[PDB]
Protein backbone atom coordinates (compact mmCIF):
# COMPACT_ATOMS: atom_id res chain seq x y z
CA UNK A 1 0.00 0.00 0.00
CA UNK A 2 2.64 2.86 1.01
CA UNK A 3 3.79 4.34 -1.86
CA UNK A 4 7.56 5.75 -0.72
CA UNK A 5 9.37 6.18 -3.99
CA UNK A 6 9.25 8.53 -6.60
CA UNK A 7 10.87 8.05 -10.50
CA UNK A 8 14.14 9.13 -8.77
CA UNK A 9 13.61 6.90 -5.89
CA UNK A 10 13.12 3.63 -8.13
CA UNK A 11 16.14 3.72 -8.97
CA UNK A 12 18.43 2.59 -6.14
CA UNK A 13 16.16 0.11 -4.25
CA UNK A 14 18.79 -2.13 -3.81
CA UNK A 15 20.76 0.07 -1.63
CA UNK A 16 17.90 1.27 0.00
CA UNK A 17 16.54 -1.75 0.88
CA UNK A 18 19.95 -2.79 2.24
CA UNK A 19 20.07 0.38 4.62
CA UNK A 20 16.95 -0.14 5.62
CA UNK A 21 17.10 -4.02 6.48
CA UNK A 22 20.05 -3.14 8.77
CA UNK A 23 18.15 -1.36 10.77
CA UNK A 24 15.58 -3.96 10.57
CA UNK A 25 18.88 -5.91 12.14
CA UNK A 26 18.94 -4.00 15.16
CA UNK A 27 22.40 -3.00 13.93
CA UNK A 28 21.80 0.65 14.18
CA UNK A 29 24.91 2.65 13.99
CA UNK A 30 25.10 0.96 10.00
CA UNK A 31 22.46 2.07 8.90
CA UNK A 32 22.63 5.94 10.46
CA UNK A 33 26.07 5.79 8.19
CA UNK A 34 24.37 4.16 5.46
CA UNK A 35 21.78 6.51 4.66
CA UNK A 36 24.19 9.51 5.93
CA UNK A 37 26.11 8.55 3.00
CA UNK A 38 23.09 7.91 0.78
CA UNK A 39 22.45 12.08 1.68
CA UNK A 40 25.61 13.12 0.42
CA UNK A 41 25.50 10.59 -2.94
CA UNK A 42 22.22 11.87 -4.00
CA UNK A 43 21.03 14.67 -2.10
CA UNK A 44 17.07 15.05 -3.31
CA UNK A 45 16.66 11.34 -1.73
CA UNK A 46 13.66 11.70 0.66
CA UNK A 47 13.49 8.13 1.24
CA UNK A 48 17.13 8.18 2.41
CA UNK A 49 16.81 10.76 5.08
CA UNK A 50 13.80 9.66 5.81
CA UNK A 51 15.77 6.44 6.61
CA UNK A 52 18.11 8.62 8.57
CA UNK A 53 15.51 10.29 10.33
CA UNK A 54 14.22 6.68 11.71
CA UNK A 55 17.36 5.47 12.31
CA UNK A 56 18.29 8.47 14.86
CA UNK A 57 14.56 8.00 15.91
CA UNK A 58 14.94 4.66 16.57
CA UNK A 59 18.59 5.71 17.97
CA UNK A 60 16.48 8.05 19.87
CA UNK A 61 14.37 4.99 21.78
CA UNK A 62 17.81 2.89 22.21
CA UNK A 63 19.84 5.53 23.69
CA UNK A 64 16.56 7.43 26.10
CA UNK A 65 18.45 10.95 25.06
CA UNK A 66 15.96 13.92 23.88
CA UNK A 67 19.48 15.25 21.96
CA UNK A 68 19.28 12.83 18.90
CA UNK A 69 15.16 13.04 18.10
CA UNK A 70 15.19 16.45 18.02
CA UNK A 71 17.87 15.61 15.33
CA UNK A 72 15.15 13.23 13.82
CA UNK A 73 12.52 15.55 14.39
CA UNK A 74 14.83 18.31 11.83
CA UNK A 75 15.25 15.06 9.32
CA UNK A 76 11.24 14.09 9.45
CA UNK A 77 10.82 17.89 8.21
CA UNK A 78 13.67 17.77 5.76
CA UNK A 79 12.12 15.30 3.76
CA UNK A 80 9.45 17.38 3.13
CA UNK A 81 11.02 20.15 1.82
CA UNK A 82 12.75 18.04 -1.25
CA UNK A 83 10.86 19.05 -4.83
CA UNK A 84 9.44 15.36 -5.67
CA UNK A 85 8.15 13.66 -2.79
CA UNK A 86 5.37 11.08 -2.81
CA UNK A 87 2.53 11.72 -0.80
CA UNK A 88 2.17 8.78 1.43
CA UNK A 89 6.08 9.24 2.41
CA UNK A 90 5.29 12.88 3.16
CA UNK A 91 2.78 11.95 5.45
CA UNK A 92 4.34 9.55 7.61
CA UNK A 93 7.32 11.75 8.04
CA UNK A 94 5.15 14.60 8.81
CA UNK A 95 3.05 12.80 11.11
CA UNK A 96 5.73 11.14 12.95
CA UNK A 97 7.59 14.72 13.51
CA UNK A 98 3.93 15.88 15.13
CA UNK A 99 3.96 12.43 17.72
CA UNK A 100 7.67 12.90 18.39
CA UNK A 101 7.39 16.74 19.11
CA UNK A 102 4.34 16.32 20.96
CA UNK A 103 6.74 13.14 23.09
CA UNK A 104 9.05 16.20 24.15
CA UNK A 105 6.52 18.67 24.82
CA UNK A 106 6.45 20.47 22.31
CA UNK A 107 3.25 21.41 22.02
CA UNK A 108 2.61 24.29 19.61
CA UNK A 109 5.59 23.11 17.40
CA UNK A 110 3.66 20.02 17.08
CA UNK A 111 0.21 22.07 16.21
CA UNK A 112 2.35 23.83 13.63
CA UNK A 113 2.96 20.81 11.83
CA UNK A 114 -0.51 19.28 12.18
CA UNK A 115 -1.50 22.59 10.36
CA UNK A 116 0.61 22.10 7.55
CA UNK A 117 -0.48 18.62 7.26
CA UNK A 118 -3.97 19.60 7.09
CA UNK A 119 -3.42 22.01 4.19
CA UNK A 120 -1.37 19.49 2.11
CA UNK A 121 -4.12 16.57 2.83
CA UNK A 122 -7.47 18.93 3.36
CA UNK A 123 -9.49 15.62 2.76
CA UNK A 124 -7.99 13.43 5.47
CA UNK A 125 -10.47 13.01 8.29
CA UNK A 126 -8.07 11.19 10.59
CA UNK A 127 -5.45 14.40 10.07
CA UNK A 128 -8.07 16.79 10.94
CA UNK A 129 -9.06 14.64 13.96
CA UNK A 130 -5.28 14.93 15.03
CA UNK A 131 -5.62 18.25 14.70
CA UNK A 132 -7.77 18.58 16.90
CA UNK A 133 -6.38 16.56 19.92
CA UNK A 134 -3.09 19.43 18.68
CA UNK A 135 -5.44 22.21 19.84
CA UNK A 136 -6.35 20.53 22.79
CA UNK A 137 -3.02 19.91 24.24
CA UNK A 138 -2.00 23.44 24.01
CA UNK A 139 -5.29 24.33 26.05
CA UNK A 140 -7.30 25.57 22.80
CA UNK A 141 -10.44 24.05 23.26
CA UNK A 142 -12.30 26.30 20.97
CA UNK A 143 -10.59 25.47 17.57
CA UNK A 144 -10.46 22.10 18.90
CA UNK A 145 -14.46 22.34 18.71
CA UNK A 146 -14.28 24.01 15.73
CA UNK A 147 -12.28 20.73 14.31
CA UNK A 148 -14.19 18.21 15.57
CA UNK A 149 -17.86 20.16 14.07
CA UNK A 150 -16.51 20.03 11.11
CA UNK A 151 -15.23 16.31 10.63
CA UNK A 152 -18.72 15.50 12.20
CA UNK A 153 -20.55 18.15 9.93
CA UNK A 154 -18.80 15.53 6.85
CA UNK A 155 -18.65 12.35 9.01
CA UNK A 156 -21.57 12.18 11.77
CA UNK A 157 -20.88 8.86 13.09
CA UNK A 158 -16.60 9.18 13.65
CA UNK A 159 -16.14 7.55 16.78
CA UNK A 160 -12.65 9.38 17.62
CA UNK A 161 -14.51 13.12 16.86
CA UNK A 162 -17.12 12.00 19.06
CA UNK A 163 -15.86 11.01 22.15
CA UNK A 164 -13.12 13.85 22.00
CA UNK A 165 -15.99 16.48 21.12
CA UNK A 166 -18.21 14.99 23.85
CA UNK A 167 -14.89 15.41 25.82
CA UNK A 168 -14.92 18.82 25.01
CA UNK A 169 -18.75 19.49 25.73
CA UNK A 170 -17.52 17.97 29.23
CA UNK A 171 -15.28 20.57 30.08
CA UNK A 172 -16.99 23.38 28.96
CA UNK A 173 -19.92 22.05 31.42
CA UNK A 174 -22.08 21.14 29.02
CA UNK A 175 -22.55 17.55 31.12
CA UNK A 176 -25.95 16.51 29.98
CA UNK A 177 -24.77 16.94 26.53
CA UNK A 178 -21.56 15.58 26.75
CA UNK A 179 -23.23 11.59 27.70
CA UNK A 180 -24.59 10.79 24.05
CA UNK A 181 -21.67 11.75 22.16
CA UNK A 182 -19.36 10.14 24.63
CA UNK A 183 -21.49 6.91 24.52
CA UNK A 184 -21.58 6.57 20.80
CA UNK A 185 -18.09 7.03 19.98
CA UNK A 186 -17.46 4.25 22.67
CA UNK A 187 -19.72 1.93 20.98
CA UNK A 188 -18.39 2.84 17.87
CA UNK A 189 -15.54 0.63 18.88
CA UNK A 190 -13.32 3.21 16.13
CA UNK A 191 -9.52 3.36 16.84
CA UNK A 192 -8.95 5.93 20.11
CA UNK A 193 -11.93 5.53 21.14
CA UNK A 194 -11.23 2.50 23.65
CA UNK A 195 -9.08 4.36 26.07
CA UNK A 196 -9.83 4.93 29.79
CA UNK A 197 -10.33 8.40 29.85
CA UNK A 198 -13.23 8.75 27.85
CA UNK A 199 -15.05 5.73 30.37
CA UNK A 200 -13.54 8.14 32.93
CA UNK A 201 -15.38 10.99 31.80
CA UNK A 202 -18.81 9.27 30.43
CA UNK A 203 -19.18 7.73 33.85
CA UNK A 204 -18.28 10.88 35.86
CA UNK A 205 -20.54 12.80 33.53
CA UNK A 206 -23.75 10.65 33.96
CA UNK A 207 -22.84 10.65 38.22
CA UNK A 208 -23.45 14.29 37.62
CA UNK A 209 -26.49 13.65 36.09
CA UNK A 210 -27.77 11.38 38.56
CA UNK A 211 -27.63 8.34 36.02
CA UNK A 212 -27.16 5.31 37.89
CA UNK A 213 -26.41 3.67 34.48
CA UNK A 214 -22.81 5.03 35.20
CA UNK A 215 -21.51 1.76 37.02
CA UNK A 216 -22.25 -0.36 33.79
CA UNK A 217 -20.02 2.29 31.92
CA UNK A 218 -17.32 1.61 35.01
CA UNK A 219 -17.82 -2.36 34.62
CA UNK A 220 -17.26 -2.16 31.23
CA UNK A 221 -14.47 0.20 31.55
CA UNK A 222 -13.15 -2.82 33.89
CA UNK A 223 -13.39 -5.66 31.31
CA UNK A 224 -11.73 -3.54 28.91
CA UNK A 225 -9.06 -2.97 31.45
CA UNK A 226 -9.20 0.13 32.55
CA UNK A 227 -10.31 0.04 35.73
CA UNK A 228 -8.87 -2.28 38.39
CA UNK A 229 -12.60 -2.84 39.42
CA UNK A 230 -16.19 -1.29 38.87
CA UNK A 231 -15.42 0.46 42.37
CA UNK A 232 -11.58 0.21 42.17
CA UNK A 233 -10.59 2.65 39.89
CA UNK A 234 -7.39 5.11 40.30
CA UNK A 235 -4.22 5.16 38.05
CA UNK A 236 -1.44 4.62 39.46
CA UNK A 237 -1.17 1.25 40.85
CA UNK A 238 0.75 -1.84 41.98
CA UNK A 239 -0.51 -5.10 41.25
CA UNK A 240 -0.91 -7.89 43.83
CA UNK A 241 -1.79 -5.69 46.92
CA UNK A 242 -4.84 -6.39 48.87
CA UNK A 243 -7.51 -4.92 47.34
CA UNK A 244 -10.97 -3.64 49.78
CA UNK A 245 -12.31 -0.69 50.72
CA UNK A 246 -12.44 -0.43 54.61
CA UNK A 247 -9.87 -1.47 56.93
CA UNK A 248 -9.83 -2.51 60.65
CA UNK A 249 -6.47 -1.20 61.99
CA UNK A 250 -5.76 -4.96 63.11
CA UNK A 251 -5.79 -5.57 58.73
CA UNK A 252 -3.20 -2.87 58.34
CA UNK A 253 -0.90 -3.93 61.24
CA UNK A 254 -0.40 -0.03 61.79
CA UNK A 255 -2.22 -0.45 65.07
CA UNK A 256 0.53 1.92 67.06
CA UNK A 257 0.30 4.78 64.60
CA UNK A 258 -3.63 4.34 65.38
CA UNK A 259 -3.50 4.25 68.88
CA UNK A 260 -1.19 7.25 69.15
CA UNK A 261 -3.97 8.73 67.02
CA UNK A 262 -6.90 8.06 69.07
CA UNK A 263 -5.17 8.53 72.62
CA UNK A 264 -3.79 11.62 71.78
CA UNK A 265 -6.81 12.87 69.47
CA UNK A 266 -7.89 15.70 71.73
CA UNK A 267 -4.64 17.32 71.34
CA UNK A 268 -4.66 17.00 67.87
CA UNK A 269 -8.06 18.52 67.68
CA UNK A 270 -6.83 21.44 69.75
CA UNK A 271 -3.81 22.71 67.38
CA UNK A 272 -6.07 22.50 64.47
CA UNK A 273 -8.93 24.09 65.82
CA UNK A 274 -6.08 26.94 67.02
CA UNK A 275 -5.37 27.62 63.61
CA UNK A 276 -8.92 27.59 62.38
CA UNK A 277 -9.18 30.93 64.85
CA UNK A 278 -5.67 32.17 64.53
CA UNK A 279 -4.57 31.69 60.84
CA UNK A 280 -7.90 30.62 59.08
CA UNK A 281 -5.98 31.35 55.77
CA UNK A 282 -4.02 28.05 56.73
CA UNK A 283 -7.10 26.45 55.68
CA UNK A 284 -7.24 26.11 51.69
CA UNK A 285 -10.33 25.48 49.75
CA UNK A 286 -10.37 22.17 48.59
CA UNK A 287 -10.79 20.46 45.11
CA UNK A 288 -13.49 22.86 43.40
CA UNK A 289 -13.62 20.09 40.87
CA UNK A 290 -15.05 17.36 43.33
CA UNK A 291 -16.91 19.80 45.41
CA UNK A 292 -21.12 20.08 44.07
CA UNK A 293 -21.87 22.51 46.34
CA UNK A 294 -20.53 24.01 50.50
CA UNK A 295 -17.74 24.76 52.34
CA UNK A 296 -14.79 22.20 51.99
CA UNK A 297 -11.25 23.73 53.09
CA UNK A 298 -7.90 21.71 53.67
CA UNK A 299 -4.79 22.80 56.27
CA UNK A 300 -1.47 20.28 55.22
CA UNK A 301 1.03 19.12 57.63
CA UNK A 302 2.37 16.41 55.10
CA UNK A 303 2.24 16.35 51.11
CA UNK A 304 4.16 13.99 49.46
CA UNK A 305 6.84 12.69 52.29
CA UNK A 306 7.45 16.12 52.72
CA UNK A 307 7.10 18.19 55.85
CA UNK A 308 5.56 21.62 55.84
CA UNK A 309 7.82 23.16 58.04
CA UNK A 310 6.02 26.42 58.04
CA UNK A 311 2.18 24.54 59.25
CA UNK A 312 4.26 22.56 61.83
CA UNK A 313 4.88 25.66 63.70
CA UNK A 314 0.96 26.29 63.53
CA UNK A 315 0.75 22.57 65.30
CA UNK A 316 3.82 21.70 66.48
CA UNK A 317 3.01 18.72 69.23
CA UNK A 318 0.57 16.75 66.34
CA UNK A 319 3.53 17.25 63.88
CA UNK A 320 5.96 15.91 66.99
CA UNK A 321 3.63 12.76 67.37
CA UNK A 322 3.91 12.04 63.59
CA UNK A 323 7.39 12.30 63.28
CA UNK A 324 7.35 8.45 64.92
CA UNK A 325 5.61 7.00 62.10
CA UNK A 326 7.80 7.41 59.38
CA UNK A 327 4.87 4.76 57.02
CA UNK A 328 2.60 7.70 56.83
CA UNK A 329 5.35 11.09 57.13
CA UNK A 330 7.69 9.02 54.46
CA UNK A 331 4.63 8.45 52.32
CA UNK A 332 5.70 9.78 49.02
CA UNK A 333 1.90 9.07 47.89
CA UNK A 334 -0.52 10.26 50.53
CA UNK A 335 -0.81 13.37 52.74
CA UNK A 336 -1.18 14.70 56.21
CA UNK A 337 -3.72 16.97 56.48
CA UNK A 338 -6.83 18.57 58.55
CA UNK A 339 -9.99 18.92 56.80
CA UNK A 340 -13.28 20.92 57.55
CA UNK A 341 -16.63 20.39 56.04
CA UNK A 342 -19.70 22.53 56.84
CA UNK A 343 -23.41 21.69 56.63
CA UNK A 344 -24.48 22.05 52.75
CA UNK A 345 -21.64 20.68 51.46
CA UNK A 346 -21.12 17.30 49.09
CA UNK A 347 -18.24 16.01 47.29
CA UNK A 348 -19.17 14.15 44.33
CA UNK A 349 -17.83 10.22 43.95
CA UNK A 350 -14.48 9.53 43.11
CA UNK A 351 -11.04 8.23 43.84
CA UNK A 352 -7.99 9.03 44.76
CA UNK A 353 -4.69 8.46 41.87
CA UNK A 354 -3.42 5.36 43.63
CA UNK A 355 -3.54 1.86 45.33
CA UNK A 356 -0.52 2.04 46.97
CA UNK A 357 -1.82 3.82 50.06
CA UNK A 358 -4.55 3.29 52.69
CA UNK A 359 -6.68 6.60 54.46
CA UNK A 360 -6.78 7.03 57.82
CA UNK A 361 -9.82 9.44 59.42
CA UNK A 362 -9.78 10.37 62.97
CA UNK A 363 -12.81 12.28 63.87
CA UNK A 364 -12.14 15.28 65.63
CA UNK A 365 -15.44 17.54 65.77
CA UNK A 366 -18.47 15.05 64.31
CA UNK A 367 -21.49 16.89 64.82
CA UNK A 368 -24.26 14.17 66.59
CA UNK A 369 -25.83 14.19 62.54
CA UNK A 370 -25.97 14.47 59.35
CA UNK A 371 -22.05 13.61 58.17
CA UNK A 372 -20.99 10.56 56.61
CA UNK A 373 -18.91 9.03 54.24
CA UNK A 374 -19.34 5.81 51.09
CA UNK A 375 -16.96 3.90 50.22
CA UNK A 376 -17.82 0.83 47.77
CA UNK A 377 -21.30 -0.16 48.85
CA UNK A 378 -20.85 0.30 52.74
CA UNK A 379 -21.45 4.51 54.23
CA UNK A 380 -20.15 5.04 57.60
CA UNK A 381 -19.99 8.03 60.53
CA UNK A 382 -17.60 9.02 62.02
CA UNK A 383 -16.31 9.71 65.96
CA UNK A 384 -14.52 11.51 67.88
CA UNK A 385 -11.38 10.32 68.99
CA UNK A 386 -12.19 7.49 66.65
CA UNK A 387 -10.50 6.18 63.22
CA UNK A 388 -11.79 4.89 60.30
CA UNK A 389 -9.72 3.38 57.37
CA UNK A 390 -10.50 3.42 53.85
CA UNK A 391 -8.85 2.75 50.62
CA UNK A 392 -9.49 5.75 48.55
CA UNK A 393 -8.44 4.38 45.60
CA UNK A 394 -12.19 2.94 45.60
CA UNK A 395 -15.30 5.28 44.93
CA UNK A 396 -15.62 7.04 47.60
CA UNK A 397 -18.50 10.30 48.40
CA UNK A 398 -19.30 12.44 51.37
CA UNK A 399 -22.24 14.43 52.57
CA UNK A 400 -22.42 17.32 55.49
CA UNK A 401 -26.13 17.91 56.24
CA UNK A 402 -25.00 18.87 59.67
CA UNK A 403 -26.12 22.21 61.76
CA UNK A 404 -22.19 22.89 62.80
CA UNK A 405 -18.85 22.25 61.13
CA UNK A 406 -17.18 18.68 60.83
CA UNK A 407 -13.39 18.66 61.85
CA UNK A 408 -11.23 15.50 60.75
CA UNK A 409 -7.67 14.52 61.10
CA UNK A 410 -6.50 12.54 57.44
CA UNK A 411 -3.62 10.50 57.87
CA UNK A 412 -2.44 8.57 54.51
CA UNK A 413 0.52 5.39 54.80
CA UNK A 414 1.67 3.28 52.85
CA UNK A 415 -0.26 -0.08 51.96
CA UNK A 416 1.03 -2.42 54.67
CA UNK A 417 1.73 -5.02 51.79
CA UNK A 418 4.56 -2.96 50.08
CA UNK A 419 7.45 -4.07 50.43
CA UNK A 420 10.61 -1.70 51.93
CA UNK A 421 11.91 -1.66 48.57
CA UNK A 422 8.40 -0.46 46.99
CA UNK A 423 8.19 2.24 49.72
CA UNK A 424 11.76 3.04 48.48
CA UNK A 425 11.73 3.19 44.87
CA UNK A 426 7.89 4.29 43.36
CA UNK A 427 7.87 7.59 42.52
CA UNK A 428 5.69 10.60 44.30
CA UNK A 429 2.02 11.32 44.00
MN1 LIG B 1 -11.23 11.66 48.35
Amino acid sequence: KPKLLNKFDKTIKAELDAAEKLRKRGKIEEAVNAFKELVRKYPQSPRARYGKAQCEDDLAEKRRSNEVLRGAIETYQEVASLPDVPADLLKLSLKRRSDRQQFLGHMRGSLLTLQRLVQLFPNDTSLKNDLGVGYLLIGDNDNAKKVYEEVLSVTPNDGFAKVHYGFILKAQNKIAESIPYLKEGIESGDPGTDDGRFYFHLGDAMQRVGNKEAYKWYELGHKRGHFASVWQRSLYNVNGLKAQPWWTPKETGYTELVKSLERNWKLIRDEGLAVMDKAKGLFLPEDENLREKGDWSQFTLWQQGRRNENACKGAPKTCTLLEKFPETTGCRRGQIKYSIMHPGTHVWPHTGPTNCRLRMHLGLVIPKEGCKIRCANETKTWEEGKVLIFDDSFEHEVWQDASSFRLIFIVDVWHPELTPQQRRSLPAI
